[PDB]
């Protein structure tokens, strides 16, 4: 779809501006990997617990969603 903004300023914007480099070691660049993942697999990446729940609830945010 060339070019993908609709993760980056979200996977940092959650609160993890120097995380997502560990993220993205696995792959989190694309939302569409994270679009399932969770806190469980979170702590599984072996990333620092700074923002791990953070993250988690952020991501369940996408499955949520808001309208209305």
């Amino acid at each position: 779809y060339h070019a993908d903004p609709s993760l980056v300023s979200f996977l940092t914007g959650l609160g993890c501006p120097n995380c997502i480099e560990y993220f993205t070691s696995q792959g989190l660049q694309s939302i569409y990997h994270l679009q399932n993942l969770t806190i469980e697999d979170l702590g599984a990446l072996k990333i620092p617990e700074q923002y791990r729940m953070t993250i988690w609830r952020g991501l369940q945010d996408l499955k949520q969603g808001h309208d209305y």
